[PDB]
């Protein structure tokens, strides 16, 4: 049939996934209670499902493409491998959204001196396989304690010596007497392809879609920069701005496209280097 | 230590559970991000957790009481039993909230002639163990297809011949080309006790709490009814109103407490039986 | 086929209409985008439509029952009669919700001396037929100015000398330099039957439904009152409480059911008449 | 002119004040941006103002009645008295809403041994006069530190050794490293009259209004109770239920009106005393 | 007096209309309940009215300018013309918002072979005049069925063979057993002038306003594009980018202003044509 | 210790202040109930407090920097000076948000002929010190009437002849029978430093922070403009566009950075001066 892409129906990645495909020129209605939507022009099926189920759909080839976050995907990969299976998939690419970090946390009123210290302790978590891979690699053994939510209760409840959980502002942990202490895994949403052989047409589309994804991401990361021919030191400038597609010089400045962001520190440097009237303009779309 | 009761932190049973204990005279703050709250007077700890984790907490004796819905509890019971374990628990009582029904559903454009018809087919569901117990009992075998959400996609997506899911208004199914066809399990929230021996004091409290629960539930189910001494047929009246604690007769009506509800049909009957000016008054609290 | 009742899909009467039928024991789902819902038990079809269209649906017999407010219904009746037609309908009954009043309003900085004063003036309104019936009856002629909303602009905009509109708090008028000055029509929602002959079964149902409506309305209007045998003046008591179903006397008070409300003024009277410890208890349901 | 009652325009007492007067039979519109509303029937003016300004309006006789919470009123009384003035007012009555408590709080990681311990320390607060009256009475001196909000920062910010603030769930304090330790003042909304002589008519109204207030409050506090003639011990029953208007005895129970609430403990007692089928019914309105 | 512009008080065009005039440099307050607002500087009156009433206000010259959607305007034009009148107006211009499409729809389970097929059938709609103009032109006759909302009930309710309605996501139709089948009219908001002679001053303003409208629309549609002198094929480039105001060439790219949007397809072409690093930058304002 | 910056916890300046520091590269969590937050990298403490308390915190040196609006700051300055104190502070800079204006207002039905007219009258206000400074300077004396909110009641309530209050849309005043008549003070948020000597390190940071503030403000105010070498009149162009950093000329336009905004009037001029295709592009960040 036609192309089948799996995406989270409702949660942390849904708005962003919905948005990418639109931005890639994908007309489709998501204001519907229906879960398997046909795209209004391109021959594309979007299945709105639970994030938890995406890796597997992809690993069983029951869909061709999926948008899912690294942690979930990798957790389920290790799960099957621990059951003896050989799940297979192609990572087409890591995306520019969904960030999150999985971290070790311990009671605030206890000082920390590294992971070895956890040897023999009980750690609660929803990500048993990711935590085990990390400590194993580190030679540390531990007793797992499984919970699917509210993981932060574990310590103040006598369920564990410590926990491993998604953290961001760090609010919950403080409110639950714990503090971050080591990030063991950082994840982003990514785009994955099913295993096996792909037909000419749909693969042509997959290939096509990918490039539009690249452009959408570039455009939001990249910027158009305009300085001032600091003649001499002109060299040192370029090094702080990995343009990757050549500055343009003009007697009277410089005009170039930066893929990365101009953090204050970096501008702070340019300045002291003698650069004047530094400008950054947004780019709405780009094809390079 | 003191009494430990597990309840859903956020979802379908949280408001109602929060409400029962209040109604049972339990001062405690739930407007906090903290997950293990001490009750402001009674020596009680409330752990706000994921519903999915409650059965187990209870079955491992890591808490003493839990409020959780029948389906979730029974699903996890069958899960462990299938792994060879012997999870143990006391059901103190079934509650008056959390209702839901698990049902078989099939594509609307296909006619249905009972469960045998599913023999050999693939059914998708989040409740693999409850579905298997039901069909097994019925002698029907089937191929399971596991999803944790959006279960209704299965058919229109070539993943299954049919699904088994929580249904209520019936909205999703229609929007997903399916129709209900058989209810296989009806669930309500219930109150459960850990296995093992319980100390004097906390058990005294558990015992105490139970009675307050009974009164709160009675009061909302029961009503105060006032009719009119239909002298003769006076008998036939009582039969429609399972009072369970004796009518009261007065020459001039009747005044009694009904545990059940006065549905229209039932009042419709009383009437035709000759009963006049039938009244139903709410009861805010009761101790019987 | 089966019974067909028309109700407003979304607006001022929808919540209340939805509520009545439920209260009358009508299972049906309104959380759906579908507009012609079948009731889950009783053989009933509910068509969710625009209030504006209800009178006509009923007057063309394209449905059997409708819930619609008096003003809208009567406006459309006069509309057709002005076109030469003979729309026909039975009013089964006036309901206990939807109240509103249509009123004449004039610029605040102008003093008012009755309707005759409008003779020859221009009045803006969305209810041209109701306004015309009223002034005609009064012998006053006027120039109509039609608007379907924002009627209050008319004066401060040179479109009319005054307006006729739905008023309630009176907010808009003040904010638009106008003041109420005469109520010409007061409306409530009512229940109407199509013209023609009605089959046995569905009419049986219509007849049945009506009685449940009566009970629901009574119960919310009526109350259970308990005083104190003011022996002598005992007479004067009853007159302030149109019980309509006989007080009950007890030496030791009175116990009776009032259909109307006990306004302060009325209680204020009882009191001064020598009545003590006056009580009013809510009634949740009743069959008389 | 006519009667003038001051009430909070928006905040903690507004909904409840708005509600009382309605419940007292006061038609008036508060869905308006206008701040001095005339009541649609009774000759009453309602001024919607800042709670902070109410005491003074009342103490300057610029309005006749005010609804304001004890803490605010008493704080401003002490303020003026400290400036040398003699603000005067009549408390007509304490209401049944607005509860709150002003309390001393100190850093959690410090143990507490009573108020004397604060002698010589700095305490931050928005209620300098209420705190000073309390410690003065106790012989303790202290250094004040004034803030109008976010008072809980003081300690963790080096601004004070401790704070005195409105507390309820106790959330902020925990999130700010502090714990309650002594309640120094408990407040409720109350109803106050201006100083001076009051005219016949408006005073007649004030007098009238008061009684309706009493009835509204009684009705929500009081309940209708029905037990069972525990013949012998019949005595001991009455003592737990301060009826204040005589039980009613019936051979076959008891039927009476309790002004207070039936807490579990109290019902728990009745029970053990031999009382059976205890009932509590709501009262919607009452005139005693 | 001064200039009078009519706009929808609340609905689909209000936010956008409010926004245009602001963007055109029109200070005025719409956070008010007042319906005829004076603009804080320019001598302009804005009347906030019901969209339904705009065409007519304009056609009766009771205002000078109006913002209203094509369908509504044209429906009312045909309405009057059918009553024998000669409504007159100038279309100053079609705007860049308010899009919508009026379409024929038929039951999903029935296959479609063009409009002739409807000859003799009943079609329900709120736009009787637009539907009639379309089929008349096509030689097809039909029976109209008028509803002002919920038009999608018609078929599943036996009221019509099909419907003609505003469609967008296509949600309602599916939920009501219907599918789109032919778009008969596409509408956008437009700006219209009253008939008759216009004074010097206000016309000067109308003329002025128009140009600012043009600039606001251009700026949001147009973009600044930067490619790379693909020397040879340089020609073929320009054809895909209707610049309308001359590219700019630079040895080292191209820098130009496109009025239209760079759809993927078009960029896809440029690329394959040999164009590199294609950029699109937003334009916030422009005067050409 | 480290740097301490005071900001409003919740109100009119909080979102904007929160935003500036982020924009200045300040990582910190404000989704917390905690009031004294440490910034996740830079050695910075943010105290979330009541705006009313900021001036003083700064004037007592209990924090080093504060973001607070001019009116509040200046009101409290005059307050202390009237008590005999000598509060001291450095204004680092006026910001680009928080605008508001304090104005004299009088009953609509009374005509106005300047401030002298208020001599001897009573004016109500929350800003007694700012109003007094203004009229004093003008030689006018008056009687103050203090209120902390709902100041607009004063006139229609017999409390004052007129009021002085924050005005914006002008809604309240109209709804309270008043009209603006003279703006006496215009305020914006500003950034202030404590009095005294500042250490090397933190001052280094303060100095650093300031420059980032400048860039963030410039970027949002400034724009990138592109015209067309109107050769001759080329001169007259520059005068309308205070570039402050030199246009750039190109035979084929002009390319420059305007610090101010291109209002219509100004573009209207350029145009008539012969300028063509005028463009304005947003600037996201800049370092000059
Ligand atoms: N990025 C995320 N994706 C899924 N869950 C998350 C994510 N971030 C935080 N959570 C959950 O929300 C809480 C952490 O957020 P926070 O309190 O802001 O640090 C923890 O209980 C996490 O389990
Ligand atoms: N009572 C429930 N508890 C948990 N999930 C439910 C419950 N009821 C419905 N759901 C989920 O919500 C949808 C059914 O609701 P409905 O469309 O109203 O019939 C299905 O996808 C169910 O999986
Ligand atoms: N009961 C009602 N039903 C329909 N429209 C109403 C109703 N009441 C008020 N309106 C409209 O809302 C405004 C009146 O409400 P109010 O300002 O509260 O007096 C007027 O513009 C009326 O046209
Ligand atoms: N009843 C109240 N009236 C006015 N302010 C209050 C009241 N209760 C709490 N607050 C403020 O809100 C916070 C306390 O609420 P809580 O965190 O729930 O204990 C404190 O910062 C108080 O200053
Ligand atoms: N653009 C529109 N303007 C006015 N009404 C609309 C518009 N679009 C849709 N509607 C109404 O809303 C429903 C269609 O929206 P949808 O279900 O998203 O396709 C139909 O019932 C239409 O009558
Ligand atoms: N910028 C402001 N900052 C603080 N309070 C304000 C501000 N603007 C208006 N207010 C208050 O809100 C009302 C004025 O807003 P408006 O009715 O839109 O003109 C007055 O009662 C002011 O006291």
């Amino acid at each position: 049939t036609r192309l089948r892409i799996a995406m989270q129906k409702s949660g942390r990645l849904s708005d962003d996934s919905r948005e990418l495909l639109a931005r890639c020129g994908i007309k489709i209605n998501l204001h519907t209670q229906r879960l398997i939507a046909m795209a209004e022009n391109m021959p594309i099926d979007i299945l709105r499902v639970r994030d938890d189920d995406i890796p597997g759909l992809v690993m069983d080839g029951v869909v061709d493409l999926g948008i899912i976050g690294e942690n979930v995907l990798e957790e389920e990969l290790l799960n099957r491998r621990a059951q003896g299976e050989d799940p297979r998939y192609f990572t087409l690419r890591r995306l520019d959204f969904g960030g999150c970090r999985l971290s070790l946390a311990t009671p605030v009123d206890e000082a920390w001196d590294g992971p070895l210290s956890l040897n023999g302790k009980r750690i609660a978590t929803s990500y048993p396989h990711l935590l085990k891979r990390y400590l194993d690699q580190k030679g540390i053994s531990f007793k797992s304690c499984l919970l699917n939510g509210s993981v932060e209760v574990a310590p103040r409840a006598g369920l564990a010596d410590a926990i491993c959980d998604l953290v961001s502002t760090g609010a919950t942990l403080e409110a639950n007497g714990l503090r971050e202490v080591e990030v063991i895994y950082r994840s982003k949403a990514c785009l994955i392809q099913r295993d096996g052989e792909m037909e000419e047409s749909k693969q042509q589309l997959i290939d096509k879609l990918l490039t539009r994804i690249q452009g959408v991401i570039q455009a939001r990361e990249s910027k158009y920069i305009m300085m001032h021919a600091p003649t001499e030191r002109l060299d040192e400038v370029i090094a702080l701005l990995p343009g990757a597609e050549r500055p343009t010089i003009l007697p009277l400045a410089m005009h170039m496209v930066s893929s990365e962001t101009l953090f204050w520190e970096t501008m702070e440097k340019l300045k002291a280097l003698g650069a004047s009237s530094i400008l950054v303009l947004p780019i709405e779309k780009m094809m390079e």
